[PDB]
DNA sequence: CGTGATTCCAGCGTCTCATCTTTATGCG
DNA sequence: TGGAATCACG
RNA sequence: CGCAUAAAGAUGAGACGCGUUUUAGAGCUAGAAAUAGCAAGUUAAAAUAAGGCUAGUCCGUUAUCAACUUGAAAAAGUGGCACCGAGUCGGUGCUU
């Protein structure tokens, strides 16, 4: 026996293998055709390839939970709404809330009156004619103290709860007809009267289209600036028009600050950074803040309410109300004009749903722009319709109520009219008078997004605790989830554990040992030399003890610039040292040192140790946490020991960051006979300059002996690394696990033997591809804890051997046949073996017929079928929505997705009188069906009208099952109903050459003699292009069978056979999507299309041969059919 | 009533909080 | 790119 | 492998606006019909994978998968070799 090299090839939709010698042939062997069928054996050459389908990203998946979860919460919004007044509504009509969860169903599944609101037509068309929309009841409930009807209210409440409006503004809004104009005009008052020097003017400023245009915030900012008299982009009042507009200034470089004090408008932090500014600068400026607060406010509040009603606080319903207004005078009007003017085409505006127009755009389902690219035409053309221009030109002309730009409204306009209707409806309905609360949390409650799912322990999703086995509602949230160890899980889940001991977390970025630790093995490499000295030497661990105190525990920033000036001279008085070193730069300083020192009491509580427990907690919450009202829970613990002021002070500041090292690997790990931590050394380098980058394989310390230790007791599972591999990044490891299944096999395919050279192929993530070979395999151990290197595992980056293909014209034209995989990976293998080690042997390799292509069988997984409700229909083909939902009623889904496909002999009465048959046919499991399958298949296939199914002789068919028919003809199975060409093209590599050449593929290159051999090559080799066209013909009526197509690319193929040679080239090359493996796909040759040639059969297969192969192809069991029946 | 062609179709768009990674250069 | 429908006929 | 800076992918969570579907929002007129004339149109309820049991304000579209023996599963196990060729793999021989 003899060694043998695997040359592999990773990728996102297949997987090259390969299986070289010492000398580069590739081997052969026979196999065994295990199954039912005369042919015994089938030779084949090691040279595969394996496509599968791509590894999909769980976004799609991720989208579609979420959008679950989002519904799951809503319907019970409607349901919490519901039980806070179901006693009530059972005194006006108790079946209410009945009729409107069966308001989906038709006349004869219901069973109520069908009308949902009332009861009766009569009740019900005065409502529609009352409130032609919603917003005219949310219009009528805000302003209105008659009694109302407990189901309109519920109609409107549940209309607000049920679409409620977006959570981007921290905070609270009241409109309360507030206009932009006189506070801008206050603001301008109120910095005047402590502004005397220089006071503002309103000349040449307009007050309100300026801040309400469409233009971005920051674009407005410096337009209101330019149209100032003279006013600075950076200016006291420049800053305050820029928080008027909701701009994110900063106040230290104005009012002399103490610190630098944002006011982050768009952030819960304003409501407290403005009590800082009042504390750090007081009084003097509250009333300006308070108008630049309202002054944001109606802006932000105004660009999104385009109207400015003012006899109504309701500015979102009365807006509506305006727009449908408006849209229903503009139709009165653009109906009059298309039939005084215009006169034939009022049936298509206003009668066909086919087209973009009026009837489109409202029952057909055009959208508003559709419509607006279509009436356009019609309004240019007639008198009168200026006003109808002017509108399409804004997007206001014909609108609706219910659109895709409706996502601007805050929650807080919602709740404003929330609060209006319960606020004037209370004395009639006492029951609502002690609810208000209640709804108002309905609407206004989200779950913190670091409290996740609201599990008790089935959801893998899942991290919040429980202080009780309670139920969690919006009114006893609060108290049932702990939420400071909810937020402590939400960060701690997603924190890393440290390498070094795999177990346990690491620290925060800004860690008060950590800040020391990034430090004292910075300044560790300094030098220096002096007089008395015979040699340039480094500092030593008491100097940088020393040096720490009146260094780094004294000033912000540190750098040598002042330690080779102010240290060595004058604290220990060196003569004339010289010090090298960087230049200048210390990247570490301590950070927090100072911040603390700023924010805490006292300097004692930093320079002494004792303390470190606390400021550590402390830091901690300072990490993980980012709402004040848990930080404010979890430093209360530990302020005891501070003064309120002090407190305060702690609670505005953040860090964020987290560290790669643990606080057990710095400080909680000591020598076994030293004594001492990794920290303490960093205090004792010593004379040997030592630090931590060798400590931990230093063997005169135990820190080697732990850290290695502990990096096996973590271990316990192997298969599970490859999916963490690159941490993050692809959702194509798929290529990583299928490549390491081939290796896998091929082993037990060689004999067991392991290879020798492996050569992947495919910096950014290889590094991690590599050693998970090195690791599944070549394991054995030796004496001395060493891995004995049995197999040598080679990487390259993904560009040496595409430059041997040219540099030695084993050229690849892709879209003839998949064997450029294969082809590619032996490459692969070729120079990989080279770099560390005939030349004809490629020529073989690379003209051999035969390749072991296979395309991974696949149980079909995801989505049911295709999302799209179509309408109701009279077919078999419509999938019901629900148990109870006939789709001849109330249509549904179409296109199913099949799992699989099963083969079923088994009998049918058939006839015109009723009789048994045996029968052979293909069922197709749909992705629904699969659990009913895989439960009972013979009462599943039973209940299908098959009747005497037999168990043994069910088989199961995943997607890209290959069945083999005459002359080698091969075909996949694409669902059940669907074949998928089989077979290769074996186009042989003569007409690759002339091909690539020919097309020039890239674009044009080569040398002058270069370009001239290559292009006379060309030349000369015009036979080649009548060659092509016969390998392809004949390859299509053997395999393909597509009689029309053939012909049609012969005649057109004939038709412009005149065109020069490139261009000849460039569209012969298209015809391979004929004779490609896979699904047909239709091309074009010089402007004339061939279409693609569907199967669309089943029937033939079912008398064929069945190829089940391995992940390789070389292992077969190949039954044939026509023994079953 | 069993074959075979041509045509059409497919759910989409926002905001926010955190958390890994790799790429590119400059030092050890 | 696979399901479904509309169309021509032997 | 750690430090200094910028951008791009992956994971999770919390939320919005739509869209589709059946129904509800008594169409009138010439008629015996087809069909033609007129009027209206902008809103809502419900569902948004069927559904599952663990019965949660949870789970349900990612990953994984040839066949065969043992199987509750996990998982293990199952298919000699060589030399001369080439159209999807064929031939010859030692072996058994």
């Amino acid at each position: 026996d003899k060694k043998y090299s695997i040359g592999l090839d990773i990728g996102t939709n297949s997987v090259g293998w390969a299986v070289i010698t010492d000398e580069y042939k590739v081997p052969s062997k026979k196999f065994k055709v295990l199954g039912n069928t005369d042919r015994h054996s089938i030779k084949k050459n090691l040279i595969g390839a394996l496509l599968f389908d791509s590894g999909e990203t769980a976004e799609a998946t991720r989208l579609k939970r979420t959008a679950r979860r989002r519904y799951t919460r809503r319907k019970n919004r409607i349901c919490y709404l519901q039980e806070i007044f179901s006693n009530e509504m059972a005194k006006v009509d108790d079946s209410f809330f009945h009729r409107l969860e069966e308001s989906f169903l038709v006349e004869e599944d219901k069973k109520h009156e069908r009308h949902p609101i009332f009861g009766n037509i009569v009740d019900e068309v005065a409502y529609h004619e009352k409130y032609p929309t919603i917003y005219h009841l949310r219009k009528k409930l805000v302003d209105s103290t008659d009694k109302a009807d407990l189901r309109l209210i519920y109609l409107a409440l549940a209309h607000m709860i049920k679409f409620r409006g977006h959570f981007l503004i921290e905070g609270d809004l009241n409109p309360d007809n507030s206009d932009v104009d006189k506070l801008f005009i206050q603001l301008v008052q109120t910095y005047n009267q402590l502004f005397e020097e220089n006071p503002i003017n309103a000349s040449g400023v307009d007050a309100k289209a300026i801040l309400s245009a469409r233009l971005s915030k920051s674009r407005r900012l410096e337009n209101l600036i330019a149209q100032l008299p003279g006013e600075k982009k950076n200016g006291l009042f420049g800053n305050l028009i820029a928080l008027s507009l909701g701009l994110t200034p900063n106040f230290k470089s104005n009012f002399d600050l103490a610190e630098d004090a944002k006011l982050q408008l768009s952030k819960d932090t304003y409501d407290d950074d403005l009590d800082n500014l009042l504390a750090q600068i007081g009084d003097q400026y509250a009333d300006l803040f308070l108008a630049a607060k309202n002054l944001s406010d109606a802006i932000l509040l105004s660009d999104i309410l385009r109207v400015n009603t003012e006899i109504t606080k309701a500015p979102l319903s009365a807006s509506m109300i305006k727009r449908y207004d408006e849209h229903h005078q503009d139709l009165t009007l653009l109906k009059a004009l298309v039939r005084q003017q215009l006169p034939e085409k009022y049936k298509e505006i206003f009668f066909d749903q086919s087209k973009n127009g009026y009837a489109g755009y409202i029952d057909g389902g055009a959208s508003q722009e559709e419509f607006y690219k279509f009436i356009k035409p019609i309004l240019e053309k007639m008198d009168g319709t200026e006003e109808l221009l002017v509108k399409l030109n804004r997007e206001d002309l014909l609108r609706k109520q219910r659109t895709f730009d409706n996502g601007s409204i805050p929650h807080q306009i919602h709740l404003g009219e929330l609060h209006a209707i319960l606020r004037r409806q209370e004395d009639f309905y006492p029951f609502l008078k002690d609810n208000r609360e209640k709804i108002e949390k309905i609407l206004t409650f989200r779950i913190p997004y670091y409290v996740g799912p609201l599990a008790r322990g089935n959801s893998r999703f899942a991290w919040m605790t429980r202080k009780s086995e309670e139920t969690i509602t919006p009114w006893n949230f609060e108290e049932v989830v702990d939420k400071g160890a909810s937020a402590q899980s939400f960060i701690e889940r997603m924190t890393n554990f440290d390498k070094n001991l795999p177990n346990e977390k690491v620290l925060p970025k800004h860690s008060l040992l950590y800040e020391y630790f990034t430090v004292y093995n910075e300044l560790t490499k300094v030098k220096y030399v002096t007089e008395g000295m015979r040699k340039p030497a480094f500092l030593s661990g008491e100097q940088k003890k020393a040096i720490v105190d009146l260094l780094f525990k004294t000033n912000r920033k540190v750098t040598v610039k002042q330690l080779k000036e102010d240290y060595f001279k004058k604290i220990e008085c060196f003569d004339s040292v010289e010090i090298s070193g960087v230049e200048d730069r210390f990247n570490a300083s301590l950070g927090t040192y100072h911040d603390l020192l700023k924010i805490i009491k006292d300097k004692d509580f930093l320079d002494n140790e004792e303390n470190e427990d606390i400021l550590e907690d402390i830091v901690l919450t300072l990490t993980l946490f980012e709402d004040r009202e848990m930080i404010e829970e979890r430093l209360k613990t530990y302020a005891h020991l501070f003064d309120d002021k002090v407190m305060k002070q702690l609670k505005r500041r953040r860090y964020t960051g987290w560290g790669r090292l643990s606080r057990k690997l710095i400080n909680g790990i000591r020598d076994k006979q030293s004594g001492k931590t990794i920290l303490d050394f960093l205090k004792s380098d010593g004379f040997a300059n030592r630090n931590f980058m060798q400590l931990i394989h230093d063997d005169s310390l135990t820190f080697k002996e732990d850290i290695q230790k502990a990096q096996v007791s973590g271990q316990g599972d192997s298969l599970h690394e490859h999916i963490a591999n690159l941490a993050g990044s692809p959702a194509i490891k798929k290529g990583i696990l299928q490549t390491v299944k081939v290796v896998d096999e091929l082993v037990k395919v060689m004999g067991r033997h392991k290879p020798e050279n492996i050569v992947i192929e495919m910096r950014q993530i290889t590094k991690h591809v590599a050693q998970i070979l090195d690791s599944r395999m070549n394991t054995k151990y030796d004496e001395n804890d060493k891995l004995i290197r049995e197999v040598k595992v080679i990487t390259l980056k993904s560009k040496l051997v595409s430059d041997f293909r040219k540099d030695f014209q084993f050229y690849k034209v892709r879209e003839i046949n998949n064997y450029h995989h294969a082809h590619d990976a032996y490459l692969n293998a070729v120079v990989g073996t080279a770099l560390i080690k005939d030349f004809a042997t490629v020529r073989k390799v690379l003209s051999m017929p035969q390749v072991n292509i296979v395309k991974k069988t696949e149980v079909q997984t995801g989505g049911f079928s295709k999302e799209s409700i179509l309408p109701k229909r009279n077919s078999d083909k419509l999938i019901a929505r629900k148990k109870d939902w006939d789709p001849k009623k109330y249509g549904g889904f179409d296109s199913p997705t099949v799992a699989y496909s099963v083969l079923v002999v088994a009998k049918v009465e058939k006839g015109k009188s009723k009789k048994l048959k045996s029968v052979k046919e293909l069922l197709g499991i749909t992705i629904m069906e699969r659990s009913s399958f895989e439960k009972n298949p013979i009462d599943f296939l039973e209940a299908k009208g098959y009747k005497e199914v037999k168990k043994d002789l069910i088989i199961k068919l995943p997607k890209y099952s290959l069945f083999e028919l005459e002359n080698g003809r091969k075909r996949m199975l694409a669902s059940a109903g669907e074949l998928q060409k089989g077979n290769e093209l074996a186009l042989p590599s003569k007409y690759v050459n002339f091909l690539y050449l020919a097309s020039h593929y890239e674009k044009l290159k080569g040398s002058p003699e270069d370009n001239e051999q290559k292009q006379l090559f060309v030349e000369q080799h015009k036979h080649y292009l009548d060659e092509i066209i016969e390998q392809i013909s004949e390859f299509s009526k053997r395999v393909i069978l597509a009689d029309a197509n053939l012909d049609k690319v012969l005649s057109a193929y004939n038709k412009h056979r005149d065109k020069p040679i490139r261009e000849q080239a460039e569209n012969i090359i298209h015809l391979f999507t004929l004779t490609n493996l896979g699904a047909p796909a239709a091309f074009k040759y010089f402007d004339t299309t061939i279409d693609r040639k569907r199967y669309t059969s089943t029937k033939e297969v079912l008398d064929a041969t069945l190829i089940h192969q391995s992940i390789t192809g070389l292992y077969e069991t190949r039954i044939d059919l026509s023994q079953l029946g």
